[PDB]
């Protein structure tokens, strides 16, 4: 986070939650965030994608203590599950603000409470948020941010016409809440509800190639943890019905990950210790959408008819440099900019220099 408006103590209090970067959709978020401005973002359920909100908001606010105090800040989220998730990050990196969840399905004593005492930061489902304003107990008419996590979800519920009157409440044209909108597919509802509430300069973040046609990506990961930041990857980069493959050196590398709880049930694997009447099954099962992730060596993946894919890994910097550039080429599917990923170890640092001067390329190292 060098050079990120980020202050010392949450970037301390980040890596208690072992959160050492943004992948760059997310830090394109961070500073539509940050700069003000409303925003609609596509992005599904990930670590990360809670933390391009509540990162900038929580630095916002402790630039900016009343016993009594009403909320700064409202995220909706669909289900308690997610409420919880929410709320949890948020007090994970500030130690400053009140952070409060309030969900259905329990008593309404700990909630008065917690109104009572004061929030800065307010999670909640739709249902126990309305009853709360319908009581006249909860303060809406202060707040400076509104975030509506999950839309998709939260809509598929039946929560749309809740939502509708919650934000009614807070958007009493000048001076309304920043208005923040995530899901993992853009309904006509989102739409419809910018056009009402959200500021017409309201920004995007999609990955749709928007003149920048492939993106080179540079992790530093230890191949111990390789796994964990192939899925977080898959989970941000790539969707539902969505077409990833993953680069080996040794056969042993692309079984075991191919077998890795992290992908183990969306995964499949492609090596030269595979029948070639089963090697032939599995690329065509992923070229008609039988499984999302295809694990091959460099090695078999050769002159192999490979697919438009979303998203291409690289387990460590390729040697064949001249493949990795036509495999960048075939990624980008239904106009969106296409996800080139290369994993490299301290050790292998140098390697990745040479496929940069071989490519005449600059990858973003995160
Ligand atoms: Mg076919």
């Amino acid at each position: 986070f060098s050079n990120f408006p980020i202050s010392e103590e949450t970037i301390k209090l980040l890596k208690g939650r072992g959160v050492t970067f943004l992948f760059p959709i997310q830090a394109k978020t961070f500073h539509h965030v940050y700069s003000g401005k409303d925003l609609i973002a596509q992005a599904r359920t990930g670590t990360g994608k809670t933390f391009s909100f509540a990162i900038p908001l929580i630095e916002k606010l402790h630039g900016e203590r009343k016993r009594g105090r009403a909320p700064q800040v409202l995220v909706l989220a669909p289900t308690r599950e997610l409420a919880n998730q929410v709320s949890k990050d948020f007090s994970d990196i500030t130690k400053k603000l009140s952070v409060a969840c309030f969900y259905g399905g329990t008593p309404y004593g700990g909630q008065f409470e917690r109104m009572r005492n004061g929030i800065d930061i307010l999670v909640g489902t739709p249902g126990r948020i309305k009853d709360h304003i319908q009581n006249g107990k909860l303060d809406l008419t202060k707040l400076k941010h509104v975030v509506l996590d999950e839309v998709d979800q939260m809509l598929d519920m039946g929560f749309a016409d809740q939502v509708e009157e919650i934000l009614s409440v807070a958007y009493k044209s000048e001076d309304n809440p920043q208005t923040l909108l995530f899901s993992a597919t853009c309904p006509h509802w989102v739409f419809n509800v910018a056009k009402k509430y959200m500021k017409s300069t309201y920004e995007q973040v999609d990955l749709i190639k928007t003149a920048i046609t492939v993106e080179h990506l540079a992790i530093k990961c230890h191949w111990t943890q390789r796994a964990a930041v192939i899925g977080d990857v898959i989970r941000v980069y790539s969707g539902h019905q969505g077409r990833t493959i993953i680069f080996c050196e040794t056969k042993k590398e692309a079984q075991e990950l191919s077998q890795n709880s992290a992908i183990k049930q969306d995964a499949q694997s492609l090596h030269g210790d595979i029948p070639q009447k089963q090697r032939e099954i599995t690329l065509k099962g992923f070229r008609n959408g039988s499984f999302g992730v295809l694990v091959a060596t460099n090695v078999a993946a050769r002159g192999l008819d490979i697919p438009e894919v979303d998203l291409v890994i690289q387990s460590s910097p390729p040697k064949d440099v001249e493949s990795y550039i036509h495999r960048s080429g075939r990624t980008g599917r239904a106009g969106r900019t296409g996800v080139c990923i290369c994993f490299y170890q301290h050790k292998e640092e140098y390697q990745l220099v040479q496929v940069e001067q071989k490519a005449g390329i600059k990858f973003k190292r995160i």
